[PDB]
């Protein structure tokens, strides 16, 4: 007997990368579902007995330790930001991807503008070079797909002053991804806000866009020194690490816990 | 010569609890400002040289370790939630405090509804009792004041099944606040959503509202067992720990870093 689309979808929710099970072997849906339900209950029970840490939270903590230990200041800045930042970032009326709140605010679609303000302010007090980073939620309206979430988690690290060269940026990216065990290559790309980017690719998956300043946008943000920076999506990092087929397994969700369905 | 309101406000931005300086001693504004600017630059330089951790991030990490080590599962759930959750929580049309996003979403004003969904789902897979917690951003429109932020950080821990008594709830609260070194008392209060609460007070400052279920709301969320839970604001905890006069010193902000003005 054949499986319906609804039945296949249910089994795909319960399947995990480490399994090797044929969904269309001819084994009935009831036995495939029962087997996968038992494997997933066992997996969740083991997490609850022995680890208890959320993958996104744990990865944020691991990344925070890496950057703090390398001299970067840990920032936590507003998620709800002025809508005026959008136009001022050169997102001309991507603009359609912004979640608006009330009439003068929005959910930040990236960390960059708040970090640019911190670089400018901290350069009045701290010695050269200024090194900061932030990890937290960002928001974009997206077409459904395997590598995009509307609510995702960004890391952005950046530096301003001395040492803001392409080679130092590539070296930090290399140390960072070597620390996480993730293979990558760097390919050129370009974007509306920053211009030319160094995109960090794991196969066809974009893990990061990175930028070597200065750029013309700097003047509108009061940035007047060389700078480098890069933005990474944490759920994309987890998708690679855990071989997830869909990024939703990695997301803030009520539907998956550490990639295990919560519909059991 | 006397200080203007603008001058006093500037000195108050630069003043920290550990200082003992008379603003209206007759010393001129220029010398008070220069002295406080030097103290704050020194403070920020010491943070950058020797700690580099953000107070909110560090406190989240400390609280996470406490609860994980006591058997609670770490949750990270959506911040952008369905607007339908508001009515379903008994926030009758507090309702005016909700930030709406688009037409069917809002920013969560509390963690409770997402945690109720997790308790219900996890009770199908995990052994009794179910113990979970979450730390993250919550949002409410507020009248300006010394103890409220529009963007704040909540901890909520909760348990469902056995052990869901007032005495066990009070014992967890006591262990938690003893771990942070914060004195408190418990006073009864009541709220629209949950009914009677045990409010955890540090002087006149409400650190938490806690609840012993069951309550009538349970049926609308599929909760059908005893439960306990409590919600704490992290910025209020930091206000107590650091003796800040205004909670804004503790907030996600571009204006203060670990309670030090970034306008230097
Ligand atoms: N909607 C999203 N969901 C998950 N991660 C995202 C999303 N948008 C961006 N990111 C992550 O943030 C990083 C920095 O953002 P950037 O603006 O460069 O993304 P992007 O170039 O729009 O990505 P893409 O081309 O895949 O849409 C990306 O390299 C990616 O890892
Ligand atoms: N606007 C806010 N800013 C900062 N912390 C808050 C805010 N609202 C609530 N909290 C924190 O979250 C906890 C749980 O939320 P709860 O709904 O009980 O607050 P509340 O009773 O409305 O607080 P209050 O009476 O002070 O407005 C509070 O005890 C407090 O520590
Ligand atoms: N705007 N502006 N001017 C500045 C000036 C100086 C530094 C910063 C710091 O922030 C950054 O690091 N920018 C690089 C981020 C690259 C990732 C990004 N999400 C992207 O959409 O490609 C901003
Ligand atoms: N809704 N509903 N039903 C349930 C049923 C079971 C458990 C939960 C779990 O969530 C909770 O812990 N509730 C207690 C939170 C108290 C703090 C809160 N911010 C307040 O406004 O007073 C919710
Ligand atoms: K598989
Ligand atoms: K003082
Ligand atoms: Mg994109
Ligand atoms: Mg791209
Ligand atoms: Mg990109
Ligand atoms: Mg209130
Ligand atoms: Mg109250
Ligand atoms: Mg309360």
């Amino acid at each position: 007997p054949a499986l319906t689309k609804s039945q296949t979808d249910r089994l795909e929710v319960l399947l995990n990368p480490k399994d090797e099970i044929s969904l269309n072997s001819g084994k009935p849906f009831r036995e495939l579902e029962s087997e996968l339900l038992s494997r997933r209950k066992k997996d969740l029970q083991q997490i609850y007995a022995e680890e208890r840490e959320n993958y996104l939270g744990k990865l944020e903590r691991e990344i925070t330790r890496f950057f703090v230990d390398r001299g970067f200041l840990e920032i936590k800045s507003p998620i709800l930001i002025p809508l005026e930042y959008i136009e001022r970032m050169g997102i001309d009326n991507l603009s359609k991807q912004i979640f608006r709140v009330d009439k003068n605010f929005c959910l930040r679609p990236m960390l960059a503008p708040n970090l640019a303000n911190y670089l400018r302010k901290l350069d009045r007090a701290l010695p050269d070079p200024i090194k900061i980073f932030e990890i937290g939620p960002c928001y974009r309206k997206e077409s459904d797909g395997k590598e995009h979430l509307e609510e995702f988690t960004m890391l952005n690290f950046c530096q301003m002053g001395s040492g803001c060269t392409r080679e130092n940026l590539e070296s930090i990216i290399t140390d960072f991804l070597n620390h996480l065990g993730i293979d990558f290559k760097i390919v050129g790309d370009s974007c509306m806000v920053f211009g030319d980017t160094l995109d960090v690719m794991h196969g066809d998956l974009e893990l990061s866009s990175a930028v070597v300043g200065p750029i013309p946008l700097d003047r509108e943000w009061g940035i007047d020194k060389p700078w480098i920076g890069a933005g990474f999506g944490l759920e994309r990092l987890l998708k690679v690490k855990h071989d997830f087929k869909n990024i939703k397994r990695a997301a803030r969700s009520g539907s998956y816990y550490n990639g295990i369905s919560t519909n059991l």
